[PDB]
């Protein structure tokens, strides 16, 4: 569940936003083939805006679910966005956002936003994950 204005990438490589994605569209997963979205769901409520490093901010719901790279090379950990939350800074460093090109990204800073706003979700067949349009790899 993102915030209305995020930009995912099409099957073909064009992109959409995500309140506009419908029934059955077809987005593009990390390796490359295709994605069916499925059940939109739309509300509004404070999001999560998660500040990486270079790449544009990340702003999803409370229970969305991160995928990330951990330390100790890395290892593949998916974590909602209340748990990472509640996890102490010194443990939150040993996470990664990541892109499909391998690039690891920091996760420095996350923060509940002051005012609600709009935000739309699905769900994603396959492995559930799908790129935005900075080709960050990002989970149902």
């Amino acid at each position: 569940c993102l915030q209305n204005g995020t930009r995912l990438l099409r099957a073909d490589g064009s992109e959409i936003l995500v309140e506009d994605v419908q029934e059955g569209d077809q987005l593009l997963g990390p390796d490359g083939t295709s994605r069916t979205a499925s059940k939109i769901v739309r509300g509004e409520e404070r999001l999560y805006r998660i500040k990486a490093d270079e790449l544009e901010d990340l702003v999803c719901t409370h229970n969305h679910i991160l995928s990330l790279y951990k330390e100790r090379s890395y290892e593949r950990v998916d974590i909602t966005v209340d748990d990472f939350v509640r996890l102490p800074q010194q443990e939150q460093q040993k996470y990664r956002l990541f892109r499909s090109t391998a690039t690891l990204l920091h996760i420095m800073s996350i923060d509940l936003e002051e005012k609600p706003t709009k935000w739309s979700g699905f769900v994603v067949d396959k492995d559930s994950l799908y790129l935005r349009h900075d080709y960050l790899v990002l989970h149902n």
